[PDB]
């Protein structure tokens, strides 16, 4: 279930961070607009940049934290506030968020193992109405 795949994902973070945001920036191409420093660059290039490793990274450790407080695949509307109130976040809309999820729940249904990828869609749609409610466009 959604709280063995925590684990799965925790287990070798890096990685499938690295995969699962390059799932994401392949779907959906016009999204490094928000990521100029990853232009021109193919999946390999990207994965020896070391900001490339590190941040990808640390995005995935930030959603495994905020899907494992999470109830029924529910997020904290704390956890939600966090990530409205990031400057980092601060062009961001839930249309980036929901794509984003919509790339991972691919990435698990294509994958060899066993995720529970209901979940996790019910997880992003979860979080994409908490972003709103905590007051992101
Ligand atoms: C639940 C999903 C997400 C979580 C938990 C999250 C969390 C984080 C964290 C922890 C950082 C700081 C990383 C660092 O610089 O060391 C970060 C940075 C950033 N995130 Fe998010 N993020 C999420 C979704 C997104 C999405 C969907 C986008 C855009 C489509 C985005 C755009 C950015 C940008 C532009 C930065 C700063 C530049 C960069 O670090 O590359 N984030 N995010
Ligand atoms: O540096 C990064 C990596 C992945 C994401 Cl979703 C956002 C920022």
């Amino acid at each position: 279930g959604f709280k063995q795949d925590i684990a799965t994902l925790r287990g070798d973070l890096r990685t499938y961070a690295q995969d699962i945001f390059l799932a994401f920036l392949n779907k959906y191409p016009d999204e490094k607009r928000n990521f100029k420093n990853y232009v021109g660059k193919s999946d390999q290039e990207l994965k020896s940049m070391a900001k490339f490793g590190d941040h990808t990274e640390k995005v995935f450790n930030l959603m495994m934290e905020v899907a494992d407080r999470a109830t029924d695949c529910v997020p904290l509307a704390s956890d939600a506030s966090t990530l409205v109130q990031m400057k980092q976040h601060s062009g961001l809309t839930t249309g980036n968020f929901e794509k984003l999820f919509v790339a991972l729940v691919e990435y698990m249904r294509a994958s060899g193992q066993s995720f529970d990828s209901q979940s996790w869609d019910r997880f992003g749609k979860n979080l994409v109405s908490a972003l709103s409610s905590a007051g992101m466009k």
